[PDB]
């Protein structure tokens, strides 16, 4: 009798069925046409309910909840732009393995193409992007419950990783009184309501086998390379690597305590190169490198096998090395891949990373944003973690910092995208209640500025430092054309951050010094709430410094 | 020799291209891999150039600037999630015919699925969204330029409306001098270069023909329908139905002076429905109905034949009437239609229609949302332009207001996403030079926040009046569950924007009164800048009192 009911007793089966598989966050953005979503999402006791505004911020947020959290989480958006705003949380999903279930509220099907408000083709609209995508029927109780649950089972079982996009449609009328229309449908599960597990259990794991010949390649001259992985596998990739006698290459993201610090500086210098050439294995685990210098190596090296170990699918080496790509957790696969203690083989290379932190640590004094990066081990807060965003300052500490073995780092550097690092960084505070350090650039920050919405609520200290250098001057690091550069590549805004912390009552600093700086973050780590810390800088400054740091490391 | 040089002469021929198709505006966006796009464009002095760093932003300014000049607009963005941000623009243009062309710089084929930093898969990534489509090859001069050109021409001259994706690998070196690569494959379109012309010239009409049983069906019972259409258009469609004698329902977009206004109250009234039903004819101009009570009759009533006349394709009519769906400019299908001089058929509409006039102008006095909506009309710039928002403005004023005939409106009413209004905005009044009155809410407001940037440059005033009522006060008109209704449909925000506008050194006022308000805007008009008015009132009177305007008017 009542299509209102109906629909709320349709989305109920849908959002119950995820709560099967682990979603316990949910992120809803307003809406009318997603009315039976967040009314069934509402009402289920499972759930921890986030909101926002801004659907672009919206995923993000869902980003970074589901980035350190590891589990699926749920996105309720109503039909329209409000979908389509979703694309680059999915897309940056897709490529670093986030698991995103979006549920997209649709008109139904009578109201698609004939000039409906707020009516837009909405099936496979995300392309290819989505793991899986699920284009739900008018619900009507001719379909059985047992098939709508099955349907989401299948998808979020067989999730390896990234988003499923779960088209929903629903016609009017949305509200009005729950009758019981509905209910003999929903009762056809029967005590499936009670339990705690999927209606069809599909879970088949993708793995790559055991190396049977690592016995052989563990004894050759090995290299290990280590890129994004969690705090836990960098400290376990730390010790496999000391214990093989094999260099290790340590990217920002790979919380390995970057044994030979500043690669990005002595990669540049010809005697490690040469040494390097010995290498007859690479083994990189993780992936998304960082550094130019790193790019650069791992593109001219010639080993017999290259392997790349990771949990994301597909190819992972943009060189196409000859070699093996392996699907695995890393830390299972170094149990299976165990480490037998050798003899060293390199010996220039550490005597050259010592070298050229020692030139990093001589220029640590001005008050610049190479510095901070050089020294932003100093306001790590204790039992905390890191954000870290796109553009300069990610290059800028993975060159001329050393952070810590385990100390959990978090970034988006999939697609490496400047449009959603705080409503990221405020779903990863929240995932894990860690006091939480993300710095920005200006433009980062400009890009998300409503984001400092969500900022309000923090369940621990988050520090945001904005580096305002005016602009984007990682277009002052690249050889871009001088006549152009301002205008077409760094577009200063010319602006500061103290009128935008004031309007969302964040407390603000805006330090001059190192002494200030200190006191900010003293000032900031007391409370459980968000602290802006605007470093000024002068625009090149940083580029500049990382290329004679650059220089004078090449000459070593 | 040169794939920097050829890279950007391969660029150059797609960007002059552009130029013999009326593109006159520009919208660029910062990034490397854009590179030879952004270069071709700058260096060519047939644009004017805009640039932001929200390509979200990027996208509603373009479609702004479309939307007013009514001639093509390009924009340029790097590869990523950049492109994916362009989703929500590229949707509405695809729905109210704005012609967007899409040139998104891409990875070549050999960087992507291979885990290279800010490498996606991009062609098709907007399903069917693009009118047309077009994944250019990676770069060769083994490929002719008069290939590339006239690849280029199908698709620009073919457009009758809506989006152009054009996606364009360049692979490195992206930067480096200028040489002769590629220049004697640019000269072989010889003095094409020199040309006012497309060098494949493919533009056909699409029109519906003269309807022959017009002097039948002129001289029946007819009604006027005005939705979305020129300024023009309004005061040539307000002549013809009067000479018809058939009443005029006009919307707020539609800019014909509303002669019965107030249709969103007086056709809730039984009497008025009565004498509708005598329609033997209902001839629509436009599309994109605002009012509850107009789309609840249209879908209700029944007459012989309704015909929906527009310059956009397809079904408009999302009740499905038997009639006819004629593709025409307006103004072109009214001389092709003229009117007859007939006796007004109508005898008890025009009663209501100046009773419910009456109802407004009581409650005229109180310092709300429904009463600025009402005395709007009363403040509009001379020769200026109105931008309504979405939400409750639009529909406020469309019930309360009777806005002058050819007074240009303009709005986002296809998907009628909150996402773009600030953005959309400063490209309506970039694009026409005329003082600007744009209103929105807060929520609307806080999705765009960073397009205030934009709204630094402005050439004639404009007037950003923020409604302020503290959430999406929409889900307090429609019949929402109160216990859910705060957290998940209102969100409110609890901010103002004094902070705002200081961010960006706009000009700011919190009006307390009418007094201070008209003290305002006369300020306002007096420089050729942004002036920020936040008018703050209470959350649900707006709602609340078209509700009960609603019920009065039906009584009658
Ligand atoms: C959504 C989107 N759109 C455009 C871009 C292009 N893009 C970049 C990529 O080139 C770099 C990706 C990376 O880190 O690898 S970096 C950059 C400027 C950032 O300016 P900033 O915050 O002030 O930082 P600073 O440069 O240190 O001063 C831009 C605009 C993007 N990434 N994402
Ligand atoms: C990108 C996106 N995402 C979500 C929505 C849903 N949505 C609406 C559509 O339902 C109504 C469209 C219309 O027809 O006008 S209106 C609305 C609230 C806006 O709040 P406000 O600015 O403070 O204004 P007020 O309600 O008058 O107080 C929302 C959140 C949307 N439209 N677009
Ligand atoms: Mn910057
Ligand atoms: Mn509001």
């Amino acid at each position: 009798m009542s299509v209102s009911a109906f629909n709320r007793r349709w989305a109920a089966v849908i959002l119950e069925a995820l709560t099967r598989h682990g979603v316990r966050h949910i992120c809803i953005a307003p809406g009318s046409r997603s009315t039976p979503l967040t009314l069934a999402a509402a009402e289920n006791s499972a759930f921890i309910h986030h909101t926002h505004f801004d659907e672009r911020g919206l995923g993000h947020l869902a980003l970074g909840l589901a980035k350190v959290s590891k589990q699926p989480v749920a996105v309720i958006v109503t039909s329209g732009t409000a979908v389509a705003n979703l694309y680059p949380a999915l897309i940056e999903a897709g490529l670093t393995g986030e698991k995103l279930i979006l549920l997209t509220a649709d008109r139904p099907p009578e109201l698609i193409d004939c000039g409906a408000n707020q009516a837009i083709r909405q099936p496979g609209m995300f392309a290819s992007h989505p793991t899986h995508s699920i284009s739900l029927p008018r619900p009507t109780q001719d379909i059985p419950a047992r098939w709508l649950v099955s349907t989401i089972d299948h998808a979020l079982g067989t999730l390896h990783a990234g988003g499923v996009h779960i088209n929903c449609p629903f016609a009017e009328p949305l509200y009005g009184e729950m009758d019981d229309t509905g209910l003999s449908w929903q009762q056809r599960l029967g005590d499936w309501w009670q339990d705690d597990k999927p209606w069809l259990r599909e879970a088949p794991r993708l793995e790559s086998e055991k190396q049977r010949d690592w016995f052989f390649w563990r004894q050759k001259r090995g290299v290990v390379v280590a890129g994004r992985m969690s705090a836990e596998e960098g400290k376990k990739v730390a010790l496999w690597a000391q214990t093989l006698g094999w260099p290790l290459i340590g990217d920002v993201l790979s919380q390995t305590g970057q044994p030979l610090p500043c690669a990005d500086l002595w990669l540049g210098n010809a005697k490690a190169t040469s040494e390097l050439q010995q290498a007859q294995i690479v083994v990189q685990l993780g992936s998304s490198l960082t550094g130019k210098r790193l790019l650069q190596w791992q593109a001219s090296c010639e080993p017999e096998e290259y392997w790349i170990v990771d949990d994301i699918e597909g190819r992972l080496d943009p060189a196409h090395h000859r070699g093996r790509r392996l699907i695995a957790n890393i830390a299972d696969w170094l149990e299976l891949h165990p480490a037998e203690k050798r003899q060293p083989w390199c010996v220039e290379i550490p005597r050259l990373a010592e070298q050229a932190m020692q030139a990093v640590i001589a220029r640590r004094d001005a008050f610049g944003e190479a510095q901070l990066a050089h020294r932003i081990c100093d306001y790590l807060p204790e039992q905390g973690q890191l954000f870290v965003g796109n553009s300069l300052v990610v290059r800028l500490i993975d060159a001329l910092s050393q952070l810590p073995a385990g100390y959990p780092v978090y970034s988006n550097r999939g697609a490496s995208g400047i449009d959603g690092l705080l409503s990221t960084a405020a779903g990863v505070q929240r995932a894990s209640g860690k006091p939480t350090l993300a710095i920005v650039g200006d433009l980062s920050a400009l890009y998300d500025l409503n984001a400092l919405a969500l900022l309000r609520q923090v369940s621990a200290p988050l520090v945001l430092i904005v580096v305002n250098n005016n602009g984007g001057q990682i277009f002052s690091l690249l050889p871009t054309p001088q006549s152009e550069r301002e205008r077409f590549y760094l577009m200063p805004q010319n602006v500061h951050f103290e009128h935008a912390a004031a309007m969302f009552e964040l407390k603000y600093h805006r330090p001059q010094n190192w002494q200030e700086l200190e006191t900010a973050f003293a000032d900031a780590w007391r409370t459980p709430t968000t602290t802006v810390i605007e470093m000024v800088v002068n625009d090149t400054d940083g580029a500049q410094t990382l290329q004679q740091l650059l220089a004078q490391v090449s000459h070593l």
